[PDB]
């Protein structure tokens, strides 16, 4: 189903990683909505397969240093 919930993005205390995982998950396919950052570790956002995957979103996401996860 569509992906609108809670998303745990690693890095947290990375000099930076996680400022990309927020991009990361609406930066892939199913992009709808956007809520991360990396000022402390929360990735927020609504994508959805409509057109992707959370583990595609994520994939593409933990293939560049910086991931994501799913949390509610």
């Amino acid at each position: 189903a569509t992906q609108t919930v809670t998303l745990a993005v690693p890095g947290m205390t990375c000099a930076a990683c996680p400022i990309t995982v927020k991009k990361a998950l609406s930066k892939v396919e199913g992009v709808s909505k956007v809520d991360v950052g990396f000022e402390k570790r929360e990735a927020v956002v609504t994508f959805d397969d409509t057109k992707a995957s959370v583990q595609k979103l994520t994939k593409a996401t933990a293939d560049a240093g910086y991931p994501s996860s799913v949390k509610q």
